[PDB]
């Protein structure tokens, strides 16, 4: 937090070769980036692709899915949603199905 440019760069460059050993220093970086390009790919390729072209309705339901089990009571704001879905049905389905087809 002094100034650095370069020095701790260097140093942590080398130690980490002098105590990881030059002998699998690009085991590192080639493990790491092997999976991680990997999956990273995999994702944008089935989200970048037929995620708007077909599949674009499943990642929305699976997204919808989790969101609802874990907003379930998990925020006010669906709370608040769910509770004027309710009484709004309800009331509505009071007035409804029992006044309106009983009479007339």
């Amino acid at each position: 937090m002094f100034d650095i440019g370069f020095s701790e760069l260097l140093l942590v460059f080398i130690i980490g070769l002098v105590v990881l050993g030059p002998q699998r220093l690009p085991v590192a970086v080639k493990t790491v980036a092997g999976w991680i390009r990997a999956l990273r790919s995999l994702a944008t390729t089935v989200q970048n692709e037929l995620t708007q072209e077909l599949k674009l309705q499943e990642f929305q339901d699976s997204l919808k899915k989790v969101e609802k089990a874990s907003l379930t009571n998990l925020t006010p704001e669906l709370k608040a949603s769910m509770d004027e879905l309710r009484q709004a049905a309800e009331s509505m389905k009071r007035s409804y199905v029992a006044n309106d087809p009983l009479e007339h």
